[PDB]
DNA sequence: GGGGGAAGGACTA
DNA sequence: TCAGTAGTCCTTCCCCC
Protein backbone atom coordinates (compact mmCIF):
# COMPACT_ATOMS: atom_id res chain seq x y z
CA UNK A 1 0.00 0.00 0.00
CA UNK A 2 1.24 3.46 -0.98
CA UNK A 3 -0.27 6.61 0.55
CA UNK A 4 0.28 10.16 -0.71
CA UNK A 5 -0.52 13.00 1.71
CA UNK A 6 -0.99 16.59 0.52
CA UNK A 7 -0.66 19.50 2.95
CA UNK A 8 -1.06 23.09 1.67
CA UNK A 9 1.71 25.42 2.95
CA UNK A 10 0.74 28.08 5.59
CA UNK A 11 -2.61 27.99 3.81
CA UNK A 12 -4.64 30.99 4.93
CA UNK A 13 -1.63 33.30 4.82
CA UNK A 14 -0.57 31.86 1.45
CA UNK A 15 -4.04 32.47 -0.02
CA UNK A 16 -3.87 36.12 1.06
CA UNK A 17 -0.45 36.44 -0.63
CA UNK A 18 -1.83 34.97 -3.86
CA UNK A 19 -4.81 37.35 -3.78
CA UNK A 20 -2.46 40.24 -2.98
CA UNK A 21 1.10 39.53 -4.26
CA UNK A 22 2.38 42.81 -2.81
CA UNK A 23 2.40 41.00 0.55
CA UNK A 24 5.04 38.47 -0.54
CA UNK A 25 8.32 38.84 1.32
CA UNK A 26 6.66 40.44 4.36
CA UNK A 27 5.55 38.67 7.52
CA UNK A 28 1.81 38.00 7.19
CA UNK A 29 -0.42 37.01 10.11
CA UNK A 30 -4.02 35.90 9.62
CA UNK A 31 -6.06 36.63 12.74
CA UNK A 32 -9.30 35.67 14.41
CA UNK A 33 -10.49 38.93 16.03
CA UNK A 34 -12.96 38.18 18.85
CA UNK A 35 -14.21 41.74 19.26
CA UNK A 36 -14.11 41.92 23.07
CA UNK A 37 -11.57 44.72 22.74
CA UNK A 38 -8.88 46.25 20.52
CA UNK A 39 -6.88 43.34 19.06
CA UNK A 40 -8.49 40.68 21.24
CA UNK A 41 -8.22 37.29 19.58
CA UNK A 42 -5.78 34.68 18.33
CA UNK A 43 -3.55 33.95 15.34
CA UNK A 44 -4.98 31.33 12.96
CA UNK A 45 -1.72 31.09 11.03
CA UNK A 46 1.22 33.12 9.77
CA UNK A 47 3.56 32.79 6.82
CA UNK A 48 7.06 31.47 7.43
CA UNK A 49 8.63 34.93 7.57
CA UNK A 50 6.53 35.66 10.67
CA UNK A 51 7.23 32.24 12.18
CA UNK A 52 10.96 32.98 12.16
CA UNK A 53 10.08 35.52 14.85
CA UNK A 54 8.04 33.11 16.93
CA UNK A 55 4.59 34.08 15.69
CA UNK A 56 2.58 30.85 15.42
CA UNK A 57 -1.04 29.69 15.29
CA UNK A 58 -2.78 29.84 18.65
CA UNK A 59 -0.98 32.79 20.24
CA UNK A 60 -2.88 35.95 21.26
CA UNK A 61 -2.89 38.66 18.61
CA UNK A 62 -1.46 41.09 21.18
CA UNK A 63 1.46 38.76 21.92
CA UNK A 64 2.14 38.56 18.19
CA UNK A 65 2.08 42.36 17.87
CA UNK A 66 4.54 42.66 20.76
CA UNK A 67 6.98 40.44 18.85
CA UNK A 68 6.25 41.72 15.33
CA UNK A 69 4.48 45.08 15.52
CA UNK A 70 4.98 45.86 11.83
CA UNK A 71 3.87 42.59 10.26
CA UNK A 72 0.74 42.57 8.08
CA UNK A 73 -2.24 41.64 10.26
CA UNK A 74 -5.24 40.35 8.34
CA UNK A 75 -8.70 39.23 9.50
CA UNK A 76 -9.51 35.62 8.66
CA UNK A 77 -11.71 35.23 5.56
CA UNK A 78 -12.74 31.59 5.97
CA UNK A 79 -15.21 31.62 3.05
CA UNK A 80 -12.42 32.61 0.67
CA UNK A 81 -10.03 29.95 1.97
CA UNK A 82 -12.77 27.34 1.70
CA UNK A 83 -13.44 28.08 -1.97
CA UNK A 84 -9.75 27.94 -2.90
CA UNK A 85 -9.46 24.69 -0.93
CA UNK A 86 -12.40 23.05 -2.70
CA UNK A 87 -10.91 23.90 -6.08
CA UNK A 88 -7.56 22.39 -5.08
CA UNK A 89 -9.30 19.32 -3.62
CA UNK A 90 -11.02 18.87 -6.98
CA UNK A 91 -7.63 18.81 -8.70
CA UNK A 92 -6.48 16.07 -6.34
CA UNK A 93 -9.56 13.97 -7.16
CA UNK A 94 -8.19 13.56 -10.70
CA UNK A 95 -5.19 11.64 -9.34
CA UNK A 96 -7.08 9.07 -7.30
CA UNK A 97 -10.55 7.71 -6.72
CA UNK A 98 -9.58 6.79 -3.16
CA UNK A 99 -9.18 10.19 -1.52
CA UNK A 100 -9.73 11.32 2.05
CA UNK A 101 -10.15 15.04 2.66
CA UNK A 102 -9.10 15.26 6.29
CA UNK A 103 -9.62 18.99 6.63
CA UNK A 104 -9.51 22.33 4.84
CA UNK A 105 -5.90 21.89 3.75
CA UNK A 106 -4.98 18.22 4.10
CA UNK A 107 -5.90 15.16 2.06
CA UNK A 108 -4.79 11.55 1.81
CA UNK A 109 -4.71 9.72 -1.53
CA UNK A 110 -4.39 5.96 -1.83
CA UNK A 111 -2.28 5.61 -4.97
CA UNK A 112 -1.30 1.97 -4.48
CA UNK A 113 -3.24 1.15 -7.67
CA UNK A 114 -1.74 4.13 -9.51
CA UNK A 115 2.00 3.72 -9.03
CA UNK A 116 4.33 0.72 -9.12
CA UNK A 117 6.80 1.88 -6.48
CA UNK A 118 8.01 4.88 -4.48
CA UNK A 119 9.99 6.13 -7.48
CA UNK A 120 6.77 6.58 -9.42
CA UNK A 121 4.97 7.76 -6.26
CA UNK A 122 7.57 10.53 -5.93
CA UNK A 123 7.01 11.53 -9.56
CA UNK A 124 3.23 11.66 -9.10
CA UNK A 125 3.95 13.86 -6.09
CA UNK A 126 5.93 16.28 -8.26
CA UNK A 127 3.14 16.23 -10.84
CA UNK A 128 0.55 17.00 -8.18
CA UNK A 129 2.61 19.93 -6.86
CA UNK A 130 3.13 21.32 -10.37
CA UNK A 131 -0.58 21.00 -11.21
CA UNK A 132 -1.68 22.89 -8.09
CA UNK A 133 1.01 25.51 -8.66
CA UNK A 134 -0.06 25.90 -12.28
CA UNK A 135 -3.78 26.12 -11.59
CA UNK A 136 -3.93 27.94 -8.22
CA UNK A 137 -0.39 29.23 -7.71
CA UNK A 138 -0.31 27.54 -4.29
CA UNK A 139 2.65 25.56 -2.96
CA UNK A 140 1.99 22.35 -1.04
CA UNK A 141 4.06 19.69 0.70
CA UNK A 142 3.67 16.03 -0.21
CA UNK A 143 4.32 13.16 2.18
CA UNK A 144 4.64 9.58 0.86
CA UNK A 145 4.82 6.28 2.76
CA UNK A 146 3.24 2.87 3.45
CA UNK A 147 0.31 4.20 5.49
CA UNK A 148 -1.50 7.43 6.43
CA UNK A 149 0.41 8.05 9.67
CA UNK A 150 3.85 7.94 8.08
CA UNK A 151 2.70 9.81 4.97
CA UNK A 152 1.71 12.67 7.26
CA UNK A 153 4.93 12.40 9.27
CA UNK A 154 6.80 12.68 5.97
CA UNK A 155 4.96 15.91 5.13
CA UNK A 156 5.71 17.29 8.60
CA UNK A 157 9.42 16.62 8.01
CA UNK A 158 9.38 18.25 4.56
CA UNK A 159 7.17 21.34 4.79
CA UNK A 160 7.06 23.92 3.43
CA UNK A 161 7.12 23.41 -0.34
CA UNK A 162 8.59 19.95 -0.03
CA UNK A 163 8.19 16.32 -1.01
CA UNK A 164 9.41 13.40 1.08
CA UNK A 165 9.29 9.62 0.83
CA UNK A 166 9.65 7.53 3.98
CA UNK A 167 10.52 4.02 2.82
CA UNK A 168 10.20 0.77 4.77
CA UNK A 169 13.71 1.07 6.19
CA UNK A 170 13.09 4.61 7.41
CA UNK A 171 9.78 3.59 9.00
CA UNK A 172 11.69 1.03 11.05
CA UNK A 173 14.22 3.70 11.99
CA UNK A 174 11.44 6.11 12.96
CA UNK A 175 9.68 3.48 15.07
CA UNK A 176 12.86 3.41 17.14
CA UNK A 177 14.03 7.03 16.97
CA UNK A 178 10.98 9.25 16.43
CA UNK A 179 9.79 10.99 19.57
CA UNK A 180 6.34 9.57 20.24
CA UNK A 181 5.02 13.09 20.82
CA UNK A 182 5.47 13.73 17.08
CA UNK A 183 3.15 10.86 16.16
CA UNK A 184 -0.28 12.08 14.97
CA UNK A 185 -2.88 11.81 17.73
CA UNK A 186 -0.41 12.19 20.59
CA UNK A 187 -0.76 15.58 22.27
CA UNK A 188 0.86 17.00 25.40
CA UNK A 189 -1.57 15.29 27.76
CA UNK A 190 -1.08 11.85 26.21
CA UNK A 191 2.68 12.42 25.84
CA UNK A 192 2.96 13.05 29.59
CA UNK A 193 0.92 9.96 30.45
CA UNK A 194 3.30 7.92 28.28
CA UNK A 195 6.31 9.61 29.91
CA UNK A 196 5.16 8.25 33.27
CA UNK A 197 5.26 4.76 31.75
CA UNK A 198 8.73 5.42 30.40
CA UNK A 199 7.46 5.46 26.82
CA UNK A 200 9.11 8.03 24.52
CA UNK A 201 9.36 6.02 21.31
CA UNK A 202 6.91 3.81 19.46
CA UNK A 203 9.18 0.81 19.95
CA UNK A 204 8.83 1.35 23.72
CA UNK A 205 5.18 0.32 23.53
CA UNK A 206 6.39 -3.20 22.73
CA UNK A 207 8.32 -3.49 26.02
CA UNK A 208 5.36 -2.86 28.34
CA UNK A 209 2.26 -4.94 29.14
CA UNK A 210 -0.72 -4.04 26.96
CA UNK A 211 -2.92 -3.99 30.08
CA UNK A 212 -0.68 -1.37 31.68
CA UNK A 213 -0.64 0.75 28.52
CA UNK A 214 -4.40 0.49 27.99
CA UNK A 215 -4.96 1.49 31.59
CA UNK A 216 -2.96 4.67 31.03
CA UNK A 217 -4.16 5.93 27.64
CA UNK A 218 -7.23 3.83 26.86
CA UNK A 219 -7.67 0.85 24.55
CA UNK A 220 -8.13 2.90 21.39
CA UNK A 221 -4.83 4.77 21.53
CA UNK A 222 -3.00 1.73 22.93
CA UNK A 223 -3.96 -0.49 19.98
CA UNK A 224 -3.15 2.41 17.66
CA UNK A 225 0.41 2.91 18.92
CA UNK A 226 1.16 -0.82 19.05
CA UNK A 227 -0.10 -1.42 15.51
CA UNK A 228 2.20 1.40 14.42
CA UNK A 229 5.18 0.08 16.41
CA UNK A 230 4.60 -3.42 15.03
CA UNK A 231 4.39 -1.80 11.59
CA UNK A 232 0.96 -3.35 11.05
CA UNK A 233 -1.04 -0.11 10.81
CA UNK A 234 -2.86 -0.18 7.48
CA UNK A 235 -6.10 1.76 8.00
CA UNK A 236 -7.75 2.37 4.60
CA UNK A 237 -8.28 5.77 3.01
CA UNK A 238 -11.99 6.49 3.35
CA UNK A 239 -14.14 9.13 1.68
CA UNK A 240 -14.80 11.82 4.29
CA UNK A 241 -18.41 12.66 5.14
CA UNK A 242 -19.18 15.75 7.24
CA UNK A 243 -20.69 14.62 10.53
CA UNK A 244 -21.33 18.01 12.13
CA UNK A 245 -21.67 21.69 11.32
CA UNK A 246 -21.70 24.57 13.76
CA UNK A 247 -20.73 28.07 14.80
CA UNK A 248 -19.53 29.55 18.09
CA UNK A 249 -18.91 33.23 18.79
CA UNK A 250 -17.36 35.37 21.52
CA UNK A 251 -19.71 37.78 23.28
CA UNK A 252 -18.85 41.44 23.90
CA UNK A 253 -18.91 40.74 27.63
CA UNK A 254 -19.33 37.73 29.89
CA UNK A 255 -22.95 37.11 30.81
CA UNK A 256 -25.57 34.98 32.53
CA UNK A 257 -28.49 36.98 31.13
CA UNK A 258 -30.57 34.80 28.78
CA UNK A 259 -31.79 37.81 26.77
CA UNK A 260 -28.25 39.11 26.39
CA UNK A 261 -26.89 35.74 25.22
CA UNK A 262 -29.74 34.82 22.86
CA UNK A 263 -28.82 37.17 19.97
CA UNK A 264 -25.34 35.60 19.72
CA UNK A 265 -26.89 32.15 19.90
CA UNK A 266 -29.47 32.90 17.18
CA UNK A 267 -26.79 34.48 14.98
CA UNK A 268 -24.82 31.22 15.30
CA UNK A 269 -27.91 29.23 14.30
CA UNK A 270 -28.51 31.39 11.21
CA UNK A 271 -24.90 30.94 10.09
CA UNK A 272 -25.10 27.21 10.86
CA UNK A 273 -28.17 26.73 8.68
CA UNK A 274 -26.52 28.69 5.89
CA UNK A 275 -23.64 26.19 6.03
CA UNK A 276 -25.91 23.15 6.37
CA UNK A 277 -27.38 23.83 2.93
CA UNK A 278 -29.67 20.88 2.08
CA UNK A 279 -28.36 18.73 4.94
CA UNK A 280 -30.99 18.31 7.66
CA UNK A 281 -29.76 17.51 11.20
CA UNK A 282 -31.52 15.37 13.78
CA UNK A 283 -29.32 16.51 16.66
CA UNK A 284 -28.54 19.92 18.11
CA UNK A 285 -26.03 20.84 20.81
CA UNK A 286 -25.59 24.23 22.46
CA UNK A 287 -21.97 24.76 23.44
CA UNK A 288 -20.80 27.36 25.92
CA UNK A 289 -17.31 28.43 26.94
CA UNK A 290 -17.33 29.80 30.49
CA UNK A 291 -15.43 32.78 31.92
CA UNK A 292 -12.65 30.44 33.06
CA UNK A 293 -12.53 28.87 29.57
CA UNK A 294 -14.10 25.55 30.54
CA UNK A 295 -16.40 24.04 27.89
CA UNK A 296 -19.96 22.99 28.76
CA UNK A 297 -22.58 21.57 26.40
CA UNK A 298 -26.16 20.34 26.35
CA UNK A 299 -27.84 18.71 23.38
CA UNK A 300 -30.86 16.82 22.13
CA UNK A 301 -31.43 14.29 19.37
CA UNK A 302 -34.86 14.20 17.71
CA UNK A 303 -36.35 11.25 15.79
CA UNK A 304 -36.79 13.65 12.86
CA UNK A 305 -35.03 16.52 11.12
CA UNK A 306 -34.74 19.86 12.93
CA UNK A 307 -36.38 22.83 11.22
CA UNK A 308 -34.84 26.25 11.72
CA UNK A 309 -37.79 27.17 13.95
CA UNK A 310 -37.29 24.10 16.11
CA UNK A 311 -33.57 24.95 16.32
CA UNK A 312 -34.46 28.39 17.70
CA UNK A 313 -36.83 27.08 20.37
CA UNK A 314 -34.74 24.07 21.34
CA UNK A 315 -31.50 26.07 21.53
CA UNK A 316 -33.11 28.40 24.08
CA UNK A 317 -34.14 25.44 26.24
CA UNK A 318 -30.66 23.89 26.06
CA UNK A 319 -29.11 27.24 27.03
CA UNK A 320 -31.50 27.60 29.97
CA UNK A 321 -30.43 24.12 31.01
CA UNK A 322 -26.77 25.19 30.94
CA UNK A 323 -27.50 28.30 33.02
CA UNK A 324 -29.52 26.26 35.52
CA UNK A 325 -26.85 23.57 35.92
CA UNK A 326 -23.66 25.66 35.80
CA UNK A 327 -23.24 28.85 37.83
CA UNK A 328 -20.34 30.41 35.91
CA UNK A 329 -20.69 33.32 33.49
CA UNK A 330 -20.55 32.57 29.75
CA UNK A 331 -17.88 34.04 27.46
CA UNK A 332 -18.50 32.25 24.14
CA UNK A 333 -21.73 30.69 22.93
CA UNK A 334 -22.49 28.55 19.93
CA UNK A 335 -24.32 25.60 18.47
CA UNK A 336 -23.47 22.43 16.55
CA UNK A 337 -25.79 20.27 14.45
CA UNK A 338 -25.17 16.60 13.63
CA UNK A 339 -26.76 13.24 12.75
CA UNK A 340 -27.77 14.33 9.26
CA UNK A 341 -30.60 12.56 7.44
C1' DG B 1 -19.74 -6.87 31.55
C1' DG B 2 -21.24 -3.99 28.24
C1' DG B 3 -24.93 -1.76 24.73
C1' DG B 4 -26.78 3.07 24.31
C1' DG B 5 -26.72 7.72 24.80
C1' DA B 6 -25.25 12.27 26.81
C1' DA B 7 -21.48 15.07 28.02
C1' DG B 8 -16.58 15.78 29.01
C1' DG B 9 -11.94 15.33 26.84
C1' DA B 10 -8.04 15.23 23.69
C1' DC B 11 -6.34 16.25 19.35
C1' DT B 12 -5.88 18.15 14.43
C1' DA B 13 -6.43 21.94 11.64
C1' DT C 1 -7.99 43.41 28.29
C1' DC C 2 -3.96 36.48 26.47
C1' DA C 3 -7.27 33.06 26.15
C1' DG C 4 -10.34 32.07 18.32
C1' DT C 5 -12.94 28.86 15.54
C1' DA C 6 -14.18 24.21 13.05
C1' DG C 7 -14.66 19.30 13.24
C1' DT C 8 -13.75 14.14 14.76
C1' DC C 9 -13.36 10.40 17.73
C1' DC C 10 -12.64 8.35 22.21
C1' DT C 11 -13.56 8.10 27.29
C1' DT C 12 -16.49 8.46 31.34
C1' DC C 13 -20.67 7.70 33.52
C1' DC C 14 -25.31 6.08 34.35
C1' DC C 15 -29.49 3.26 33.19
C1' DC C 16 -30.47 -1.26 32.57
C1' DC C 17 -30.39 -5.99 30.20
N1 LIG D 1 -4.16 26.19 15.87
C1 LIG D 1 -4.50 26.26 14.58
C2 LIG D 1 -3.74 25.58 13.62
C3 LIG D 1 -4.11 25.64 12.27
N2 LIG D 1 -5.25 26.39 11.87
C4 LIG D 1 -5.71 26.37 10.45
C5 LIG D 1 -5.37 27.44 9.75
C6 LIG D 1 -4.96 27.12 8.54
C7 LIG D 1 -4.99 25.80 8.34
C8 LIG D 1 -3.65 25.36 7.73
O1 LIG D 1 -2.59 25.80 8.59
P1 LIG D 1 -1.07 25.93 8.09
O2 LIG D 1 -0.97 25.45 6.70
O3 LIG D 1 -0.60 27.30 8.37
O4 LIG D 1 -0.33 24.92 9.13
P2 LIG D 1 1.12 24.22 8.90
O5 LIG D 1 1.06 23.24 7.79
O6 LIG D 1 1.59 23.74 10.21
O7 LIG D 1 2.07 25.42 8.42
O8 LIG D 1 -5.17 25.26 9.68
C9 LIG D 1 -6.00 27.08 12.85
O9 LIG D 1 -6.98 27.76 12.53
N3 LIG D 1 -5.62 27.01 14.20
CA1 LIG E 1 -0.73 23.21 6.11
MG1 LIG F 1 2.08 16.05 19.37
Amino acid sequence: MIVLFVDFDYFYAQVEEVLNPSLKGKPVVVCVFSGRFEDSGAVATANYEARKFGVKAGIPIVEAKKILPNAVYLPMRKEVYQQVSSRIMNLLREYSEKIEIASIDEAYLDISDKVRDYREAYNLGLEIKNKILEKEKITVTVGISKNKVFAKIAADMAKPNGIKVIDDEEVKRLIRELDIADVPGIGNITAEKLKKLGINKLVDTLSIEFDKLKGMIGEAKAKYLISLARDEYNEPIRTRVRKSIGRIVTMKRNSRNLEEIKPYLFRAIEESYYKLDKRIPKAIHVVAVTEDLDIVSRGRTFPHGISKETAYSESVKLLQKILEEDERKIRRIGVRFSKFI
